[PDB]
């Protein structure tokens, strides 16, 4: 049960990629993805990594650098998503989670978000920062994060990438919702150039349609 180090990654000009990782029963050692998108001296994170150690290394690289760190924001309320959520707050860094996550977590007895994402959409750091509610998929709650001068969304666990079989987990899925919900988000980012997943492998475009497909076949 050693398990790596994070790391961290340029996807492209101010985004990085963080990856991190879990041993969860009956699946093993599990990677997990997330960002620090950066505009002008500044630094906010799209997902906390799945541990403390990492939360830290992940924060001290974003001091080191320099950044300005706004805070961060989870895109559904498992712990691949929230975990550092805790140790955000004791440090004083914002966090951010919608209104049915924060639900969802205080519900689970996890530690929830300082402020609330209300409504289907919102914004962050003046604009550079959308959420989008695409409707129902991988859960009830989940959000895509849309960064409109990169041409990049985030999906989070919500999609999935090119090489997986399934859709995952599906205890709390909305699987019959979860293919409307991928066109709904394949219509409003038709511009997307770059769509990075959850769990796995960045890709284009692609992945929202792949994701979509096993949706359709899971029924
Ligand atoms: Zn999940
Ligand atoms: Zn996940």
């Amino acid at each position: 049960d050693e398990v790596p180090e994070l790391r961290i990654e340029k996807v492209k000009e101010n985004i990085f990629l963080h990856t991190s990782y879990s041993r969860v029963n009956g699946f093993g050692l599990v990677s997990s993805n997330g960002l620090v998108v950066i505009d002008k001296g500044n630094a906010f994170i799209v997902d906390t990594p799945w541990s403390d150690r990492d939360t830290e290394t992940l924060v001290h690289w974003i001091r080191k650098n320099g950044y300005e760190l706004l805070g961060s924001v989870s895109t559904h309320w498992h712990e691949d998503r929230t975990a550092g959520i805790k140790w955000l707050n004791d440090q004083s860094i914002s966090t951010y989670a919608t209104t049915s996550t924060n639900h969802l977590l205080k519900e689970n007895k996890k530690e929830p978000a300082k402020y609330t994402l209300k409504g289907n959409e919102s914004t962050l750091v003046d604009g550079l920062i959308e959420v989008f509610y695409p409707g129902g998929g991988h859960t009830i709650d989940n959000v895509v994060v849309w960064l409109p001068k990169s041409k990049i969304l985030f999906g989070g666990c919500f999609v999935r990438s090119l090489d997986s079989e399934g859709l995952g987990y599906t205890g709390e899925a909305h699987i019959d919702q979860w293919s409307r919900s991928a066109q709904n988000a394949l219509s409003r980012y038709s511009e997307a150039q770059i769509v990075i997943p959850g769990h796995g492998k960045i890709g284009d475009i692609a992945l929202l349609k792949h994701t979509k497909s096993l949706a359709e076949t899971a029924s």
